[PDB]
């Protein structure tokens, strides 16, 4: 079970996949994340990173596809993985395509959460996250039973940094002229998969573990 999960900044993706994570037990690799840890670490890859990050436009392929093929040859990812927000350029893609060759995993499908770019603002600016656990919840959409901590641990919730109206935006802009050519590419290679992501989170989730069925 080797997924990619794709979509625009906000599409859903780590709502998405922290329920996949939990039903299936393959590992939940979100280059966001990994960057993000990074820069709370100050670790090299971190201060790198955070040039771009908090500009809300991309980091080098060099350096992200790196890292991601170090990731995916780890033992956990023996069953299968769950790539979240890699790749989101056509030479990612297809650096991707290599690295799998090399680790004899092709990609089962990569899931578009389709989502409709006028929405995308008022769910990431909206969106609060658990400083303990990392789940995200949202002021309207799905907020926590108490204001302000998290359903799970109790731990208090923030904004990401890049989540503020002008990084969005660039985000939103910098994403949307690299999804067609990734939807193209994967269409291409006959095994793209679109959801309709603008519905409750059980109901996205329905349509997507209806195309897990049968992969090991
Ligand atoms: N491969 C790569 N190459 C180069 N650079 C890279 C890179 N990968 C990462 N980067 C860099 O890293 C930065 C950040 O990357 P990343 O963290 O991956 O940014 P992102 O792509 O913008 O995605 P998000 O995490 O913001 O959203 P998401 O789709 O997971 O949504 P969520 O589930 O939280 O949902 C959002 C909100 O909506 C709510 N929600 C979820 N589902 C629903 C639903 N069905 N209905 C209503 N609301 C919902 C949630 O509760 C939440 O509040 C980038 O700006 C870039 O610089
Ligand atoms: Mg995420
Ligand atoms: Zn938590």
């Amino acid at each position: 079970m080797n997924l990619v999960l794709m979509g625009l900044p906000g599409a859903g993706k780590g709502t998405l996949g922290e329920r996949i994570v939990e039903d299936y037990g393959i590992p939940h690799i979100s280059t966001g994340d990994m960057f993000r840890a990074a820069m709370k670490e100050e670790t090299p890859l971190g201060l790198e990173a955070k040039s771009y990050i908090d500009k809300g436009e991309l980091v080098p392929d060099e350096v992200t596809i790196g890292i991601v093929k170090e990731r995916l040859g780890k033992d956990d990812c023996e069953r299968g993985f769950l790539l979240d927000g890699f790749p989101r350029t056509v030479a990612q893609a297809e650096a991707l395509e290599e690295i799998l060759e090399e680790y004899g995993k092709p990609i089962d499908y990569v899931i578009n959460i389709e989502v409709d770019k006028d929405v995308l603002m008022e769910r990431l600016t909206g969106r609060r996250i658990c400083s303990v656990c990392g789940t995200t919840y949202h002021l309207v959409f799905n907020p926590p039973k108490t204001p302000g901590i998290c359903d799970k641990d109790g731990g208090e919730l923030y904004q990401r940094a890049d989540d503020n109206e002008e990084t969005v935006s660039k985000r939103l802009e910098v994403n949307m002229k690299q999804t067609q050519p990734l939807l193209d590419f994967y269409s291409e290679k006959g095994y793209l998969a679109n959801v309709n992501g603008q519905r409750d989170i059980q109901d996205v989730y329905a349509d997507v573990k209806d195309l897990l069925g049968g992969l090991k």
